[PDB]
């Protein structure tokens, strides 16, 4: 059972930091249970939390929401794009598509419950 009271960064990890190979139907089940719906799409970054969090130390750039707490990866990474293809919740089923792309994360100072880096990733802003 996932903790019931997650930080933004912890939810980012759960939703977007997962290793490959991974199967979309299985990998989405916890996320969907947590949100009580079949999420229509989700991108899994096939990199470690530590490596993704290190992107936060890179130059800050503008986000889609017009804040300036975003940061671009210095290299592309392998990622899987899970796209909902059928099922009534909780029977959610997905197609998978591999990608090899740069990403942009929004980062914030850690909350008290987060690992005590200078900044932690909280939102997958873009893939590009
Ligand atoms: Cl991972
Ligand atoms: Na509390
Ligand atoms: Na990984
Ligand atoms: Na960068
Ligand atoms: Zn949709």
């Amino acid at each position: 059972m996932w903790p019931k009271r997650l930080t933004k960064a912890h939810w980012f990890e759960i939703q977007h930091i997962q290793p490959s190979p991974l199967q979309c139907n299985r990998a989405m089940s916890g996320i969907n249970n947590y949100t009580q719906h079949c999420k229509h799409q989700n991108t899994f970054l096939h990199d470690s939390f530590q490596n993704v969090a290190a992107v936060c130390d890179l130059l800050s750039i503008v986000c889609k929401n017009r804040r300036h707490n975003c940061h671009q990866s210095s290299k592309p990474v392998n990622m899987t794009d899970c796209r909902l293809t059928s099922g009534k919740y909780p029977q959610c089923r997905y197609s998978a598509a591999a990608q090899y792309k740069f990403f942009i994360v929004a980062c914030d100072p850690p909350q008290k419950s987060d690992p005590p880096y200078k900044l932690v990733p909280v939102h997958l802003d873009s893939i590009l």
